[PDB]
């Protein structure tokens, strides 16, 4: 049969052009060639503080945006993580498989915890939850951005450990990281990736930003003083990132854009890029407002959770049977 | 209405006279005065390696022993933890509430991990699972042995944190630790508690040990060379522990036993204690074999899980609503 895809996005804010370019844009292509599960992973979002009203709102917005960008609910399964208890069940079992040392050495943990104050346990232990998200659906392929590469590697290790300790049950999944746009950088700090939970809203463009806002954010994007538009990731990380965004959203190659802007300044380059982004987001936002106004949004998520529960609950039964939990 | 009790025992082996004296014996009394939930916590057991066949077997044996000691399934709710998904769901939410530092400072973790080799994450993170076990049922009272005192204190902290961060939802539970027998000591190392997962079977007496075996284990119990039977926890921890077991199982006070064995040796004292233990276990074992032979054991657990799911799933809904997970 068809190979299986699973991917998740946190409702920790409104998704960014980084999320779009790095992941969501490819979901829309993949849905026709694979058995696809695309998840709103709200249990991942609460690994740090979320205002309850904002979280509820962002869950619905993410669902609407999934559909607005062109995911077809008849070709892919769209659902909310917490509405499928199997994810928490399998997460616990995999927490008993993973070693503490493996979690502590994770790059993303050591980064998000540096400055600690106090760190929730969830921030340390979300990787086995992610592994459960993937392994529950006998997933073959996991489309993600570059920053999730190590997490997929851990998932593969956990799957193999379980398989050899108890018996062959899990498919060993493989990451699919796009050749371009797998790490869109922050607009205000071109050495960090763009993150939808950045405390500085200028760092990112959300798919729901209006024209004025996008113009402002691109205008204030950090650049060098050299005044020349060419790609150089080491010497010109800001302009390089903007070129990468321009390129993947316009269809023009970086090399083509360099020529188009030969003898031109950053001012006109930024003004142009803003409009490219705006025109890209325009049809997305129109369809988004449609979904936010309808009961059909809830019906899609209802049906998706129904489907996901049937598949995931069966895998939980098999996992329990392998470990000896519960009863025959 | 009636106040609510919750307590759990791991199917990590066959329960001991330590488990009996410290917890299970009091369950049988409490069931008539309170709304009681008594749980076979198999998700706790897998925080360390369990052979799947042994685990399945120990789950059933624990259920049978719960009933054999006199727990009435019409007066208390008896169920298996993994058959109620709400425990894993609530555990994850509480993992996002607890801080890593709080888990690392737990005495039981620092002890069970010293020697580390490799430590499962579950061994670090089972306290929030325990907190979920308790808080899901609006529990007022938690009957446990001394070693779980710090865990109940953490549970109270987590409940308060949730209540003040989101809104009053949880009852703040209170530990009930018996005045006598809250920490029965190992037979081979009187400075450690008796534990059903001890690698040395001589350390404990299980409720299923036969007469020959009990005689052997009591005979080899570590004692001093002083040859006098009197209670002195510091100077005579072995004989003191044996006196404590003799006392709580026979009904005689320690002071009475000291007199009864004045001018007597450890040999006759140990031979007598063995028979006291044997006669205590005799009716328990008879009823145990009855339950292991019947389909009614499964029917009891079916009904218990049904009841527990109704109560716990509703609390999960309230927790999710408070945190903003899922949908309205
Ligand atoms: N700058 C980026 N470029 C490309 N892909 C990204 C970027 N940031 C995140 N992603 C991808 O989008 C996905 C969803 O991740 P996530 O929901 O964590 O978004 P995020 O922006 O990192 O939010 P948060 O700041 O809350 O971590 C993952 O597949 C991840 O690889
Ligand atoms: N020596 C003991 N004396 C009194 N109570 C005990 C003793 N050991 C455990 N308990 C109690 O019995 C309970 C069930 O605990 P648990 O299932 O962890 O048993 P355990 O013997 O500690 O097993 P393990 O060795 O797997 O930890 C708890 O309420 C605990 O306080
Ligand atoms: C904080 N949790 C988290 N950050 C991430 O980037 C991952 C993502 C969002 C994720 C969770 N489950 C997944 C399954 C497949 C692909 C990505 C994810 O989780
Ligand atoms: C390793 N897990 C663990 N050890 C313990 O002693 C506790 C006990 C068994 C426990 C788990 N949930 C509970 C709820 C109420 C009373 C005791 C427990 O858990
Ligand atoms: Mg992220
Ligand atoms: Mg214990």
């Amino acid at each position: 049969g068809m190979k299986t895809i699973f991917s998740g996005i946190q409702p920790s804010g409104v998704i960014t052009i980084g999320n779009y370019i790095g992941a969501l844009r490819q979901f829309v292509e993949l849905q026709h060639e694979y058995n696809c599960y695309f998840c709103i992973v709200d249990q991942h979002a609460i690994t740090v503080w979320q205002d309850p009203h904002e979280l509820r709102q962002n869950i619905r917005r993410l669902a609407a945006l999934y559909l607005a960008v062109g995911i077809d609910p008849t070709q892919a399964t769209l659902f909310i993580q917490s509405e499928v208890p199997a994810h928490a069940q399998a997460a616990w079992m995999l927490q008993c498989i993973v070693y503490i040392g493996e979690l502590e050495r994770m790059t993303q943990f050591k980064e998000k915890s540096a400055g600690k104050e106090a760190v929730s346990a969830g921030l340390l232990t979300y990787p086995p939850l992610m592994a459960a998200d993937i392994l529950l659906y006998n997933t073959d392929i996991v489309p993600v951005g570059e920053d999730q590469k190590q997490h997929i590697e851990l998932t593969r290790d956990l799957a193999e450990r379980f398989n050899k300790r108890y018996g062959e049950l899990f498919t060993i999944p493989e990451a699919r990281i796009p050749k371009v746009g797998a790490r869109i950088m922050s607009l205000v700090d071109p050495t960090k990736k763009m993150s939808k939970s950045d405390p500085n809203p200028k760092a990112y463009i959300t798919l729901l930003d209006d024209a004025k806002t996008i113009e402002k954010k691109i205008k204030s994007a950090v650049t060098d003083s050299e005044g020349t538009i060419r790609y150089d990731k080491e010497a010109k990380p800001g302009i390089s990132n903007l070129l990468n965004i321009y390129s993947t959203l316009s269809g023009q190659s970086i090399e083509e854009l360099e020529r188009q802007y030969e003898g031109k300044g950053y001012g006109v380059f930024k003004a142009d890029l803003a409009q490219v982004v705006i025109e890209t987001l325009r049809p997305i936002q129109e369809r988004y407002h449609h979904w936010m106004e309808s009961e059909e949004l809830d019906r899609v998520l209802d049906e998706g959770a129904e489907k996901a529960n049937r598949v995931a609950s069966e895998m939980v039964r098999k996992m329990e049977q392998a470990m000896g939990l519960g009863r025959r």
